[PDB]
């Protein structure tokens, strides 16, 4: 019933990465190429991608929901273009958590004019646990989580009205 | 490689290592990039180990995942690997199926 959004990993933390032009024109915001809101779309910085090593404890009193993901480009052109690691992987780990993810490039079809396919994960930290990434590419890291402060009784309902 | 000659079903029990890290499988493993497959009438499945920092359970953080088959008589099932293999040393025949069930309760005998 109730979600806390806190920035777990800030966009001002990443500084060896681009962090500021992953933009989309598919998500246009005020006519304007945009992306995502709550995750960050790393790309190369000065033609080089050191692996991310990134970890996170989760030190509130409750559960947290935290998103990722991983960006299938269409052709290896757009990796190097992207990433200068002709071949990527991203490791995710928790206490129960193990996810080894690697790129599909693939050439496909056109949605909204982009052949590129982002697929995305989630998962629920426990208290007083942590979470550890890494990577060299294709990572969509997650810039804020959802603290889950309040449970209950709720539902989903697919409705048209209006309130 | 392993030929089921009993009469009845055998219940196949294995496993894979996952390190923490590429310096954990050199000091474990020779081979830096490692395999294995499974195969049976039926089973096909090539397992490759996921190297990731994470959390420590028990103060150890590499995991271990156990797979199982059964084997139906008169078949064989083959292991091949070069590393990260949990191998099996016992096996289960089946002698008695039946009508059963698993309980969660906490009450003695
Ligand atoms: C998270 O930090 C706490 C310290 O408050 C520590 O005890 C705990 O071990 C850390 N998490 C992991 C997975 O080590
Ligand atoms: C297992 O051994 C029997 C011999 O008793 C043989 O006929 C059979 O083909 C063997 N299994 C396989 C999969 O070849």
């Amino acid at each position: 019933n109730h979600f806390e959004k806190i920035q777990i990993i800030p966009k001002s933390s990443w500084s060896d990465h681009e962090a500021s032009s992953g933009v989309s024109s598919a998500c246009p915001y005020l006519g304007s190429p945009s992306f995502f809101r709550n995750v960050v779309w790393l790309i190369k910085k000065n033609s080089t991608y050191p692996t991310i090593k990134k970890s996170y404890n989760n030190t509130n009193q409750e559960d947290l929901l935290v998103l990722w993901g991983i960006h299938h480009p269409n052709d290896a052109a757009e990796q190097t273009r992207l990433y200068q690691n002709p071949t990527t992987y991203i490791s995710i780990g928790t206490s129960t958590l193990n996810q080894r993810l690697v790129p599909k490039i693939a050439t496909r079809s056109k949605v909204n004019g982009q052949s590129g396919r982002m697929e995305f994960f989630w998962t629920i930290l426990k208290p007083n646990d942590a979470i550890n990434f890494e990577s060299n590419g294709n990572f969509i890291a997650p810039e804020y989580a959802y603290k889950i402060v309040k449970k209950g009784d709720s539902a989903i309902m697919k409705s048209e009205l209006e309130y």
